[PDB]
């Protein structure tokens, strides 16, 4: 049996040994029967509801409602039983919708050596021991041990975050993911020419497979909003059970009938549970998701919308999220001395070259145009549809030529002698003849490292004429090279001439992987907002520090910690060091997970914005998983909870503001609904205690909570948010929703509603027996109390006149609909039969409005008193 070798094991053993265990053929390939057998055993080269709905019934509130329903059906109360059943079904469905995570969001074509080469093959068809070829712009299909690689470099930015392509060698290594120069791992593009290797791993055994297993092992933390709502539900369950028990035992001591106490406990348990709260919360979160979808962000779970409003730390993958991952020629330094700055980011025509504050196009400036032409002519990389097929620096030079408008200069020259780029050579030289005139002499264009180019150059150009090189000019060029190096740029020396050793030094170009457009401004805004932004990447110290300094995360006195130090550091000292530092470099996926888990240990709500495979574990471990919509890999977008469609960081600020507004609205309607529930519970308890018959039954309580107080609460959940709410710093997730002031307001509203409703109920009670007039008076009084409480519950600080009655059109429509429904209940004969109510005179309605305005008046009085006291 032919086992799969671990990448480290394959790198350690020589080529012959690897082929011996893998039982491979270096030249001929694999027999069809052997491929079929290994595919049958190992499998293809790929990797990857009812119980969720049932689990909602485990909630204690749902259990209490089921107990109420079964007690109701034991007696002959069919209406209460069916109403409570419908309420339970609706609550369970909306809870399942809230907890449901959406998963709605060609195989790599690899030419392996199957039978005499030239086999088109597919990514899936590979089996261990297969020999697969590689070329430029070809993604690596599976982890292959490179047994033949001539001038090979591979871009592992997605896999490991290393910007520079990794040079690949065939000889076994004496001994890290990057240190294994022999192996070429799955999912990494090949920049350089050619390679061939034996497929050591297929499926779960690839590096993608190891990171996927790490991701699956991890469990995503629960959102702060979900924790707060679970705590609130536990508090409500304890309160309801305690109140029901105390009332039951007290009344039994008083001597009330057992059947009467059961038929009253049904109403008590229905009232004490706010049924509309989960529905309203789910609807609010769904509207937030829709708004984010409008704002170029796809949220995969409803509670995630509020989560970015509570985040304290935002982490970031440097390569591909903060930086475009596309090299750009930022700076040009002419040999004469002219300084030019180049805008634009990536491989595209957008942007322009600015010289001394003046935009230069075409051949306006002969020196910079000549430098651009020299860079563009001696290139192999070609850009199609803003995608690069070739070296990154050559693509950057092509993009610069595109910006200058000289992209049609590669066609004017045809190569005669080409000198390939080599690791020891460090310079590329090409001779061309101008197409229009063959009589023109041979002209050689060369580029590469400054040292070699200036060694092969003996003259330099200035003001349209050639001058002999001197020591002073070489010193100036060296100083400019040092200045560019200190700024994080990569320096290439461009030169042209008639033959090697007689070139005219043209200038220098500074190439850097630049931050994405608008990332700097968004980072500054987020830092000013109170969020501490950290950078976690697997790249080198120099590149990470340069990018961090450009974005502003890094200062002279700031500190940076490698991944190896993190591994060596103990849990405690890691917990003290991680908050201090802001840049982490050479961080493996396990190290990124360690960093985020140590941040979460201190209590911070961590959000990471990565795009690579190495960020999948970190994204799942993070409280918010943000991924780039376009550049993000399949695994990273699988581990994310929100994806930025346009790869814009302003979407992060929009999400933060939306989360803050959603939480504020949630607080408002939670206050309203708990006030209503406590008022109903207290009214029923007081009526039962003093021998009054129960004023409200299960059907009426459910009607009030859902039909009448539903639309007003789903209008309070969409109330426009004040600027001061979203301008506040991120809150502490340990804080509860029910503040002391909120509880005070809820108790005041409950007391007033109880007093008014009990007064009406007792006044209309003729001979301690409920008459339909009493039923309709109590029902309408409670509904009007609820409408006025909803009106006064729009904001905790701003008075309604300050806000405006007609500011929220949805609220006005919901209130009008509720009033029309109540009028139908008290006037429509079928509804009168259903609810055992009666028609009411206009004077009674006026009296009810006057009595029910007291809760609003007291609420605004308390608001004014609080405002005066705050000053
Ligand atoms: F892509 Be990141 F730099 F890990
Ligand atoms: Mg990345």
């Amino acid at each position: 049996m032919i086992p799969v070798l671990t990448s480290k094991k394959a790198s350690e053993l020589p080529v012959s040994e690897v082929a011996s265990i893998l039982q491979a053929d270096l030249q001929n390939g694999l027999n069809k029967c052997e491929v079929s057998h290994r595919r049958a055993f190992h499998g293809w080269n790929e990797f990857d509801l009812w119980k969720k709905y049932i689990s909602q019934f485990k909630n204690p509130l749902i259990m209490l409602l089921l107990a109420s329903a079964v007690i109701s059906v034991l007696m002959h109360q069919f209406d209460d039983a069916v109403s409570i059943t419908v309420a339970i079904l609706i609550v369970v469905t909306v809870a399942f919708v809230q907890e449901y995570r959406s998963e709605k969001s060609v195989p790599p074509e690899c030419h392996c050596v199957r039978e005499g080469k030239l086999e088109h093959t597919l990514a899936r068809d590979l089996v261990p021991g297969d020999t697969v070829c590689l070329s430029v712009g070809d993604r690596v299909p599976a982890d292959l041990r490179l047994f033949e690689a001539v001038d090979l470099s591979i871009d592992e930015s997605s896999l490991t975050g290393e910007t520079t392509p990794c040079s690949k060698v065939t000889a076994p290594q004496p001994a890290d993911l990057a240190s294994r120069s022999n192996i070429a791992f799955m999912g990494t593009l090949v920049r350089c020419g050619k390679a061939k290797g034996v497929v050591i791993g297929t499926g779960e055994n690839s590096e993608f497979g190891e990171v996927f297993k790490m991701m699956q092992a991890e469990e995503a933390p629960k959102t702060p909003l979900q924790k707060s709502m679970d705590l609130l539900g536990k508090q409500l369950s304890f309160y309801s059970f305690g109140i029901i028990g105390i009332i039951m035992l007290v009344g039994w001591l008083l001597g009330k009938d057992i059947l009467e106490m059961f038929t009253i406990s049904v109403s008590l348990a229905v009232a004490a549970i706010p049924e509309g709260l989960p529905i309203v919360v789910t609807v609010t979160l769904a509207l937030g998701v829709m708004r984010m979808v409008k704002k170029r962000a796809i949220v995969k779970k409803l509670p995630i919308v509020e989560t970015l409003g509570c985040c304290n730390v935002i982490c970031s993958d440097k390569t591909g999220t903060l930086t475009k991952n596309e090299m750009t020629v930022t700076h040009i330094f002419t040999s004469d001395g002219l300084h030019a700055e180049v805008t634009g980011v990536g491989y595209n025509q957008f942007g322009e070259v600015i010289v001394d504050g003046d935009v230069v196009h075409g051949f306006y400036n002969p020196a910079v145009s000549r430098i651009v032409e020299a860079g563009c002519v001696c290139n192999d990389a070609v850009i199609r549809n803003n995608t690069l097929m070739g070296k990154p620096t050559e693509g950057a030079l092509i993009a610069l030529a595109m910006k200058m408008g000289l992209d049609g200069l590669q066609q004017d020259y045809i190569r005669k002698a080409e000198y390939p780029f080599s690791s020891e050579q460090k310079w590329m030289a090409v001779k061309c003849v101008h197409r229009t005139q063959q009589d023109r002499p041979e002209i050689c264009f060369m580029k590469g490292a400054y040292e070699q180019v200036i060694k092969y150059c003996t003259t330099y150009q200035s003001k349209g004429q050639t001058l002999t090189l001197t020591q002073q000019q070489r010193d100036v060029y060296q100083q400019e090279k040092a200045r560019m190096g200190s700024a994080g740029l990569r320096v290439l020396a461009l030169a042209s001439g008639p033959e090697l050793g007689q070139l005219t030094f043209l200038g220098l170009v500074g190439i850097i992987d630049p931050p994405r457009t608008g990332v700097k401004e968004a980072v500054t805004t987020l830092i000013a907002s109170g969020v501490s932004i950290k950078m976690i990447t697997g790249d080198s110290q120099e590149t990470a520090v340069a990018i961090a300094s450009r974005l502003g995360l890094y200062s002279k006195t700031s500190q940076s910690v490698s991944g190896e130090e993190i591994d060596a550091m103990d849990v405690q000292q890691l917990s003290q060091i991680v908050p201090k530092v802001a840049v982490f470099y050479r961080a493996s996926p396990r190290h990124k997970m360690k960093i985020i888990k140590s941040l979460q240990k201190n209590g911070s709500v961590v959000a990471m914005t990565g795009d690579g495979v190495n960020d999948a574990v970190a994204l799942k471990a993070a409280d918010i998983g943000v991924a780039m919509g376009q550049t993000g890999t399949d695994v990273c977008k699988e581990a994310a909870d929100m994806i930025l469609v346009d790869d814009d960081f302003q979407t992060i600020m929009s999400a933060i503001e939306e989360g803050k507004g959603i939480y504020n609205n949630i607080k408002n309607f939670v206050r309203f609904q708990l006030s209503t529930s406590i008022a109903a519970l207290t009214l029923i308890s007081l009526a039962t205690l003093m021998n009054f018959p129960n004023p409200l039954n299960a059907m009426q309580i459910l009607w009030i909570n859902i039909i009448m107080d539903g639309p007003p609460a789903q209008s309070l959940g969409v109330e426009p948010v004040d600027k001061d709410v979203i301008r506040k710093p991120p809150r502490n997730w340990k804080d509860s929703i029910l503040t002391k002031n909120l509880i005070l307001k809820i108790l005041v509203s409950s007391i007033i509603i109880v007093c008014g409703t009990l007064f009406v109920f007792w006044r209309e009670l003729r001979d301690n027996v409920i008459t339909p007039r009493d039923t309709t008076m109590t029902f309408t009084c409670f509904v009007f109390f609820d409408m006025f409480n909803a009106l006064s519950s729009r904001s905790q600080t701003k008075s309604v006149f300050e806000i405006g009655l007609c500011s929220n059109r949805m609220f006005c429509y919901a209130v009008l609909g509720s009033i029309m429904g109540q009028l139908l209940v008290i006037y429509f004969p079928p509804l009168q039969k259903v609810f055992q109510t009666e028609s009411l005179s206009i004077l009674d309605l006026l009296f009810l409005l006057g009595l029910t305005s007291s809760v609003c008046i007291v609420a605004e009085i308390i608001k004014k008193v609080e405002r005066s006291r705050e000053k």
